[PDB]
């Protein structure tokens, strides 16, 4: 099926390679299989399932809101890429060192991380604003992302360096997005929404560690996973890092502002500790409105 | 110099080229010079003075403000990694298609794209707070970059798509940027500060604007301009776009934050309607300190 040189001759004991001169690019290393027809078909299975997941999610937040619709948005532009050009350039950047890299997926992490890091910024969606630490936590993911991409590109001690400056990047990512989420806690009513942070915590950090260990097993590392074995492990993380991750987002959105609907805006200020930081907590009752100094 | 496969014979009177099976990946179109030697002495020349400014920049910075640095950070980086591997990949991608693409280029927009957009969102450096506006113009702003990155790395119709839809993300960027640049004249005390964030917003839209014009003539377009061509005009407002801005941006804040060492934090509230927008109008005067609605 290929659109770069895929018939060739060998010559003098397979020591020479002739090829029409055709004007096609022309390299071996692009031509090994991706993997077993088993491989393949869980692939097509999953990516069907995500089809079907981001469809669902769209239509239903159809019946404020707008990082969630947007992640499922480009999750589905996604699949009718992969259904028509999965392993067709640059959906697989075919590179002159061998290497053949997913674009597609670097790409979709590039579009959506402001959207995803923003709705960090705002779980319970009251906000208006974002602080200094929201800023720092875009400009360290995104650093994150530049230098995996250039580390996929490369090979050698240079896939090595830049892989390493990914990590440095990612490190002050997590530790950032880590506080976010007990801030978050601590603010939302004490009830079912503390129950939905703690799940949306778990989805973040399991999934979002998963993608440095995903690269290291990956044609892009070490080599030890083929390609459609890649796809599979990218499916499984891309339903919990995505679609799962923005529809806990929605429901928790619902239930805090379904809050302000029941009990009303009744805010707090526990101040916690984990450094001297300060948080608004929503509460259920008028009474409570008081400086609760919760040092963890 | 080339780490691709640089040398071959033609055969059957050139319909068949014969190569060494060393495993190094071929194509002829990554043999095309990358112009004169005179645009290639220009562009090293530029290259230089761009290293100088940056390296001025950095320790004169040396003497809050953590955005102008960055971008002189990453200036300098990129030009040692010019200086030793500026056509080695993936600096340079050679891919399968046939095109070079100057991921250094990319790379370096994506990393310090939200730190300038923050900048944007901070002109005067007394904020604390960014408002939903930021958010769209970093989203926007990334979106660009992806789907025009994509453009640079296909051909024939992909190529005309996607660079479509990095135009619908650009002008959604422009738009909202034009308000923010409204926003901050309106702010700043009446005098020095006015010419400042006036010479800003010029330098920006300017340098800013020529990016989409150098993709169409690049290769990455019609080919017009040739790779030495296109890399002394991306010098010329590289240095507009980072060293240039960011300095006139420290510039403005010294400014702005001695006004409130002389003066003091004398706010107003300047109702713009450029719709009906707000404004906190920094003044030298302690008596002015009302609603001035300015209908534009
Ligand atoms: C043809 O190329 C092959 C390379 O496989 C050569 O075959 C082998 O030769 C080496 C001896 O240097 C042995 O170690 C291997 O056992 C051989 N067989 C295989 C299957 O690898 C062969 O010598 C070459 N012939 C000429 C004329 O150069
Ligand atoms: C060798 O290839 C060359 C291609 O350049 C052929 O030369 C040309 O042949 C065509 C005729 O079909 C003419 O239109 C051109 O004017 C010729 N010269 C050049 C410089 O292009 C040549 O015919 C081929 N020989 C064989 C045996 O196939
Ligand atoms: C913070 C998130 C938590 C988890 C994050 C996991 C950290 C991974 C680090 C491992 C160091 C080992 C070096 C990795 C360097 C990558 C380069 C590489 O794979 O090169 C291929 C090789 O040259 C050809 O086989
Ligand atoms: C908002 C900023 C202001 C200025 C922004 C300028 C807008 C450029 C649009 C031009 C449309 C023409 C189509 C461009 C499509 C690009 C694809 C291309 O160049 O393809 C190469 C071709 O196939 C092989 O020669
Ligand atoms: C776990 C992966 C999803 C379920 C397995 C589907 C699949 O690929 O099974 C085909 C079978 O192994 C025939 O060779
Ligand atoms: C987001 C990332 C998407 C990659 C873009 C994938 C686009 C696939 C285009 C397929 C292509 O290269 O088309 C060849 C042409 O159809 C035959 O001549
Ligand atoms: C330390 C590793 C480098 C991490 C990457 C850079 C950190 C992000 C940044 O630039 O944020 C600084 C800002 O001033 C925060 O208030
Ligand atoms: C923080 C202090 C400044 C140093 C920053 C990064 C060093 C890596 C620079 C990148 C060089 C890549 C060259 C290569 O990989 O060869
Ligand atoms: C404008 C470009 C900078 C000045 C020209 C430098 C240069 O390349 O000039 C070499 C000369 O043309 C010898 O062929
Ligand atoms: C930011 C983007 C930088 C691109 C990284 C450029 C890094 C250049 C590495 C050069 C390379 O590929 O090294 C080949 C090796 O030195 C010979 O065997
Ligand atoms: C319209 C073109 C598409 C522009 C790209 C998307 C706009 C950015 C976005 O998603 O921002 C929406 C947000 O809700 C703003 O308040
Ligand atoms: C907003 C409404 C949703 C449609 C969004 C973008 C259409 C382009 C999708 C990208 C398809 C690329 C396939 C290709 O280039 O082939
Ligand atoms: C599409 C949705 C998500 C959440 C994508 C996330 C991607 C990452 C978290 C990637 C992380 C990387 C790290 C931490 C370091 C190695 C290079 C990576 C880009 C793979
Ligand atoms: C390094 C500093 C800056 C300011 C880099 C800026 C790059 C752009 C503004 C690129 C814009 C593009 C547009 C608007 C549409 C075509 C594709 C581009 C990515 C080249």
């Amino acid at each position: 099926r290929m659109l770069f040189q895929t018939s060739y001759t060998l010559e003098n004991n397979g020591s020479v390679i002739c090829i029409p001169n055709n004007g096609q690019c022309f390299c071996l290393a692009w031509l090994k299989s991706n993997g077993t027809n088993a491989e393949k078909l869980a692939a097509n299975i999953l990516q069907w399932i995500t089809f079907a997941l981001s469809a669902l999610c769209l239509m239903f937040y159809g019946y404020c809101g707008w990082e969630e619709i947007y992640v499922a948005t480009i999750e589905m532009i996604k699949f009718i890429i992969e259904y028509f050009h999965e392993f067709d350039e640059p959906a697989v950047i075919y590179s002159s060192n061998g290497n053949k890299t997913v674009w597609l997926r670097y790409a979709e992490w590039l579009l959506t991380c402001p959207v995803i890091l923003i709705h960090l910024s705002n779980l319970t969606g009251l906000a208006n604003d974002y602080n200094k630490r929201t800023m720092g936590l875009l400009v360290s993911d995104i650093g994150t992302i530049v230098w995996g991409t250039t580390a996929a590109l490369s090979k050698g001690y240079v896939r090595v360096i830049f892989f390493l400056m990914g990590l440095c990047y990612g490190i002050y990512t997590f530790f950032n997005a880590a506080k976010v989420y007990i801030e978050a806690y601590h603010t939302v009513p004490k009830g079912r929404c503390r129950q939905v942070v703690t799940g949306m915590a778990w989805l973040f950090f399991v999934s979002w560690g998963m993608f440095p260990i995903l690269f290291i097993l990956g044609p892009e590392g070490f080599g030890v996973l083929s390609v459609y074995g890649s796809t599979v492990g990218h499916t499984i993380i891309d339903l919990m890092s995505k679609n799962c991750w923005g529809l806990l987002g929605h429901y928790l959105r619902v239930l805090i502002h379904e809050h302000i609907l029941i009990h009303g805006d009744i805010r707090k200020t526990t101040k916690l500790n984990i450094t001297e930081i300060e948080v608004e907590t929503l509460v259920e009752d008028e009474a409570e409105a008081g400086a609760v100094s919760s040092e963890d």
